[PDB]
RNA sequence: GGGGAGUUUGACUGGGGCGGUACACCUGUCAAACGGUAACGCAGGUGUCCUAAGGCGAGCUCAGGGAGGACAGAAACCUC
């Protein structure tokens, strides 16, 4: 048997692009980002300033924003089409959640405008589960329990079994 | 305008002088489980800075670490 409602869905999907400097790249890749987000993204201001990189102390050298719902399948679905469905066995963290980078946007369905450039990113995708907004929830918090949080294994299973996807060894 | 006049040229202090400030303040210890308590005892700090770094209210949680993600790495940004 099985419970209804502890099934695996995901419940935030995470894209950003960190550019490395401020300026002309900078909005252009925020207009792009919100152009397949369909929302406006956030500027992420430089934790530290190290000249190694060429950066400095708050500015904004990435552009990230987040997803859930009908809106986030779609472009996972997107990116598993670009990256034809396969991940590697360490693309999955412990936690259960998973990701991956597109190298260039414009493959996954955008339109290349010379003006903008190109510009590639990475997806994110947190694996959920009805009740995780206990952990983070304001009158009363609490933790997930043991059973309920989600592993690697789990995260495999259901990535190879609702978007039959392979799991290539590396 | 030392030709001439009057006067002054601190204190502390293992003699005085040179050095130093133990000369007005602050922290820990000395200090002997109330408080107080000495030495040119020990380790140090002050003569500032702030239209907010003051006053309320609201919302968040930090240092670090682990596991993941194009360039990206020991270190750039995102997620748990
Ligand atoms: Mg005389
Ligand atoms: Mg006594």
């Amino acid at each position: 048997k099985e419970n209804p409602m502890r099934e695996l869905r995901i419940r935030k999907l995470c894209l950003n692009i960190c550019v490395g400097e401020s300026g002309d790249r900078l909005t252009r890749a925020a207009k792009v980002l919100e152009q397949l987000t369909g929302q406006t993204p956030v500027f992420s201001k430089a934790r530290y300033t190290v000249r190694s990189f060429g950066i400095r102390r708050n500015e904004k050298i990435a552009v990230h924003c987040t997803v859930r719902g009908a809106k986030a399948e779609e472009i996972l679905e997107k990116g598993l089409k670009v990256r034809e469905y396969e991940l590697r066995k360490n693309n999955f963290s412990d936690t259960g959640n998973f990701g991956f980078g597109i190298q260039e946007h414009i493959d996954l369905g955008i339109k290349y405008d010379p003006s903008i450039g190109i510009y590639g990113l990475d997806f994110y995708v947190v694996l959920g589960r009805p009740g995780f907004s206990i952990a983070d929830k304001k009158r009363r918090t609490g933790c997930i329990g043991a059973k309920h949080r989600i592993s690697k294994e789990e995260a495999m299973r259901w990535f190879q079994q609702k978007y039959d996807g392979i799991i290539l060894p590396g």
